[PDB]
């Protein structure tokens, strides 16, 4: 039943057939539970650990390495008697590692808690019905309830279902509806239609929502929809269909892949073109599958070099270290991805209560009669500090500290705060906070009592859990709360007639203390008190306290404001009939005014200096919330979103005026409005979407189940440590400090993370584009590999490994967060950077494969020169007359691998030291600037001679440790790309752009 909160309530009962008074025949309940489901969410569920591994094998480059592996294994296991032992080695390195990856990846994932779990905890197991078979009210599973059920909700129930009203039994409904809105605030319900067919949850006053919960009252209402087709569902559905996006680094990497599996296949076919020569002339020694094993030897030497191997182990590292710290700044980070992210945001949305706001209703401004001048009325106002239910804080006048019980009328404003109220203060010993008990909005007096303590009680000893009553209390003890009469619509207040203690001195008589909105209240006043002396309640008088309440309300204070007053000379108890609450108007009536509170829910200390510091880093701040319209203004002005004059008509609108805004225009109104009021939870996530439209990096922030959509679709999630768990489990970190400041500190560690990354993917890429210009040159020459995957393996998981690390630890920018955000299309290799490593690409490839030539030829040791022959070494089989003075072997010596592995890895460590700074000289910029690195350059170096000089490692690896001369060359060869990049460097720095 579609509409509900627009028909009447006759119109409900008339679409189902049902009456209110008996309910569906349970036969209709079948047919409804047959035509409408079960009314309950699906859950989500999923990923099996099975297809967790699966798809840790459909990357491409995995599926090219894995690949390589096979052809590896093929290739290894059908060898000759020569060493059929360490011939595998190679293939088990490679799935080793893919292996290695994946079980880590999948361990990644694992732990992930289901947002739509969470939600499904403000799903009641029972709710209660009236059925046609049975009078009386039926306890049943909620989620038997069906669509034209007669259903009854009482204090302390969750809404079972969306109901429409049709009765309300006790004199109000009161219900908390923050599930859908983000305030705890008690919404005053009513029956009548609400017409406006776009009406938004704030504005459908005559409906319950399922999820949300009964503070005050009961109520008979009939069920208009259940299951998904709830606001509830609407969220649920909204979390189902988000759907994390990859990350920017992410993308790169995914892009690198695919432009690396064309080079690679393009490098093939070259490789066999190359060799179309010998080919039709191969001179059959010979050819046969002698031509397999070669080619696809080179095919796997191709895949292995091309890939950094490594790099996935060195991301992980550096993002979990990044996590461990972030923690130590108290940003608990889920999804490690997002410490990248974190750093180009570019926008962060905002949810208000509870997330730029304490949640904790505070008065903050306060005042009473002074002297009444017949027509003239001299206020005396005060404001109170603290932004917490906690008692501390202190009443001010002109900004100095006084004693509150100096002023009688102060005396009775807390007297009034104190007994006219159903609520109180809890100190929580597990959480070590204040908290409400009952309603905010009476809480807040609690709090103010304790805070004015008007008797000037000794509360400096109290434990906290006695502090959180003390003051209260001792008013207590001075007046008996003997009766309350409730609060009801038609008036708007509430109050309760009390009587002197026994033996109070104090006074006489019995009293009613009343508060309440204060056009009613005052209007009900005849007199107006004056510290203890009372004067008639004149219209000048009335209009001059009226007006100031009225600016209390509005503009840049928009506090909610009580009128607190006192019924001298109270009817006699048995005058009063207490069972109407139509007669309590005329039993509030002849009062005496004698003040006014206003508060707020206060913003966070550390807000307005966080949201300068995002604005400082190129961050614009964005508020979106459940709350009214005036007071998200009024907020945002105190927070620096706004200027304190600021004409905000285009840069603040409802949802409802930002529907009106023709679509074009609603995309535009995101870029340009700070402030969006009175929203439903997928207003938030529309606005996410629109700013990423724009390709924006949008974080968004909040606490309650309402922002849970929002935060499934930004970028980054955050939530704050004491919201709701659904607004955590939707997020990628949560503030465990619920300080706003985190935010920007985390946003300061992903870029400084971010910066080490690309250094680090920089070098360890560029190393890969050295090697594959080694194999390649390496075979279109026709000379004897340079170096083998083993060899190529190590280095790029170890060798560089380590150095890349390292790098991750490079020291940050002093201007980091005085930059822009990073446009997330920054490619991480461009230009001059890429022609840059495309040289030291050459070098290397050049370096390596000459190192061995120069040990085949100039070496000593020495084959040796040969210059036609080497390049037709794989004739010294057959056409041997030629190849004389050399054994048919010499070709696979390990001398000239090892050369060619030394040169490598020299460079490499070299090019570890260049990537320090992408343009700054070693001169300017000094190794030692980052000692981890010089660490990490030892070990690697020591690593290298491990292998070298200890068995078997040396038979693996098919190396021969050199001589101090054969070391000599190593550096002659190596140590010139350090020249070569401060050359490059040198002019990137001031010729090209500088
Ligand atoms: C790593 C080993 C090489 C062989 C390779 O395949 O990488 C290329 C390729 C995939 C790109 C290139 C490499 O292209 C070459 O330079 C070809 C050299 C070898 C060809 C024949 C030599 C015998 C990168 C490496 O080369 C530079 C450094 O000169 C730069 C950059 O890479 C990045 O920006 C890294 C992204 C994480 C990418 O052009 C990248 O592709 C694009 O999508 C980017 C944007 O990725
Ligand atoms: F706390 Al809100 F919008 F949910 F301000
Ligand atoms: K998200
Ligand atoms: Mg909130």
């Amino acid at each position: 039943m579609e509409a509900a909160h627009s028909k009447s309530t006759e119109e409900c009962l008339a679409y189902f057939g049902v009456s209110e008074t008996t309910g569906l025949t349970p036969d209709q309940v079948k047919r409804h539970l047959e035509k409408y489901g079960h009314n309950e969410l699906p859950a989500e569920e999923g990923k099996s650990l099975w297809e967790l591994v699966i798809e840790q094998f459909e990357d491409l480059l995995v599926r090219i390495l894995l690949l390589a592996a096979c052809i590896s294994f093929v290739l290894a296991w059908f060898e000759e008697g020569e060493e059929t032992i360490t011939a595998f080695v190679e293939p088990f390195v490679i799935l080793l590692i893919l292996i290695a990856n994946a079980i880590v990846g999948v361990w990644q994932e694992r732990n992930a808690e289901n947002a739509i779990e969470a939600l499904k905890e403000y799903e009641p197991e029972m709710g209660k019905v009236y059925r046609a078979d049975r009078k009386s009210v039926q306890r049943i599973k909620a989620r038997d309830i069906v669509p034209g059920d007669i259903v009854e909700v009482a204090v302390g129930d969750k809404v079972p279902a969306d109901i429409r009203i049709l009765s309300i039994k006790s004199t109000t409904l009161r219900v908390d509806q923050s599930i859908l809105t983000g305030e705890s605030v008690s919404v005053i319900k009513h029956t009548e239609p609400v017409p406006d067919p776009r009406a938004v949850n704030q504005d459908k006053k005559n409906m319950l929502f399922s999820g949300t919960n009964i503070a005050a009252g009961k109520a008979l209402g009939i069920v208009a929809t259940t299951g998904v087709s709830t606001e509830i569902g609407k969220i649920r559905d909204q979390m189902a269909a988000t759907e994390q996006d990859k990350t920017p680094l992410q993308q790169k990497l995914d892009e690198f892949g695919e432009q690396l599996s064309k080079v690679i296949s393009l490098i093939c076919v070259a490789v066999w073109l190359i060799n179309i020569g010998h080919f039709n002339d191969p001179v059959h020694g010979g050819s046969w599958i002698r031509g397999a094993i070669y080619y696809f030897k080179i095919a796997v030497a191709l895949a292995v070099a091309a890939i950094p191997e490594g790099l996935p182990a060195v991301i992980t590292t550096c993002l979990a270290l990044g996590t461990r710290r972030m923690a130590k700044k108290n940003a608990i980070v889920r999804s490690l991805p997002s410490v990248e992210t974190l750093g180009c945001t570019s926008v962060i949305c905002s949810d208000k209560t509870g997330t730029l706001t304490t949640n904790q209703m505070s008065v903050c401004k306060m005042f009473i009669i002074d002297k009444v001048d017949g027509d003239f009325c001299s206020l005396n106002e005060f404001s109170i500090t603290g932004s917490t239910y906690a008692p501390e804080g202190e009443v001010l006048k002109n900004d100095k500290p006084i004693r509150s019980g100096q002023f009688d009328g102060l005396v009775e404003l807390a007297t009034i705060c104190a007994l006219c109220n159903d609520s109180s203060l809890d100190f929580n010993e597990t959480k070590g906070v204040y908290e409400k008990v009952g309603e905010a909005t009476e809480t807040a007096l609690t709090t103010l009592v304790e805070k004015m303590n008007v008797f000037n009680t000794e509360v400096r000893n109290l434990s906290k859990v006695e502090r959180a009553n003390a003051c209260n209390s001792v008013i207590r003890q001075l007046m008996k709360k003997e009766f309350t009469l409730e609060f009801s619509r038609d008036r708007k207040s509430m109050s309760v007639y009390c009587s002197p203690a026994k033996s109070s001195r104090a006074a006489v008589g019995n009293k009613m203390f009343v508060k309440g909105a204060p056009e009613g209240v005052i209007d009900r006043c005849n007199y107006v008190r004056v510290g203890t002396t009372r004067v008639p309640m004149t219209g000048p008088v009335k209009e001059k306290i009226l007006s100031v309440i009225k600016e209390w309300g509005t503009g840049r204070d928009t506090l909610r404001c009580l009128a607190l007053a006192t019924r001298d000379t109270p009817p006699k108890r048995e005058e009063m009939v207490l069972d109407d609450s139509s007669r309590f108007m005329e039993y509030e009536t002849d009062l005496t005014f004698v003040g006014v509170v206003g508060m707020l829910d206060p913003p966070r200390k550390e807000v307005m200096g966080s949201i300068q510091l995002c604005r400082d880093a190129g961050i614009r701040v964005i508020m979106i919330t459940g709350d009214n319209k005036g007071t998200a203004i009024a907020i945002c002005r105190r927070i620096g979103i706004f200027g304190e004059n600021e004409e905000v008509a285009d840069r603040a609108y409802t949802g409802r005026e930002f529907d009106d805004l023709p679509l074009a225009e609603q995309r535009e109104a995101c870029r340009r409005a700070c402030c969006f009021a009175r929203v439903e939870p997928s207003h938030k996530s529309k606005i996410v979407e629109y700013l990423q439209s724009y390709d924006e990096i949008t974080a968004m922030t909040g606490d309650g189940v309402n922002d849970a959509p929002a935060l499934k679709k930004a970028e980054i999630g955050i939530a704050m440590g004491s919201g709701t768990a659904v607004a955590k489990t939707a997020s990628e970190m949560v503030l465990a400090d619920d300080n706003f400041s985190t935010i920007v500190a985390a946003v300061e560690e992903g870029r400084a993370i971010y910066n080490n990354m690309k250094q680090f993917i920089r070098y360890l890429i560029s190393s890969n584009v050295g090697e594959v210009v080694c194999i390649f040159l390496t075979a279109a020459l026709g000379l004897p590999e340079a170096l083998i995957p083993v060899q190529l393996l190590w280095v790029n998981l170890v060798t560089d490994g380590l150095p890349a690390t390292a790098l991750g630890f490079n020291p940050p920018d002093l201007d980091i967060m005085d930059r822009p955000p990073r446009s997330p299309k920054e490619p991480l290799i461009s230009g001059w950077l890429f022609f840059r490593y495309m040289a030291i690409g050459g070098y290397v490839g050049a370096a390596t494969v000459g190192a061995a030539a120069w040990w085949f030829m100039y070496a000593e040791d020495g084959p040796g020169v040969t210059y036609h022959q080497l390049t037709h070494f794989m004739q010294c089989t057959e056409d041997h007359p030629h190849f004389e003075g050399l054994d048919c072997e010499i070709f696979e010596a390990p001398e000239p691998m090892t050369m060619a592995l030394s040169v490598l890895v020299t460079i490499e460590m070299c090019n570890a030291l260049n990537s320090l700074s992408e343009n700054q000289s070693l001169m300017r910029m000094p190794p030692w600037v980052n000692i981890w690195l010089l660490g990490s350059i030892c070990l690697s170096m020591s690593l290298h001679f491990l292998i070298l000089y200890v068995d078997p490692l040396p038979m693996i690896f098919k190396l021969k440790a050199l001589d101090l001369t054969q070391w000599l060359m190593v550096l002659k060869i190596s140590l010139p790309v350090i020249g070569l990049d401060e050359i490059l460097k040198f002019i990137a720095r001031n010729y090209l752009e500088g």
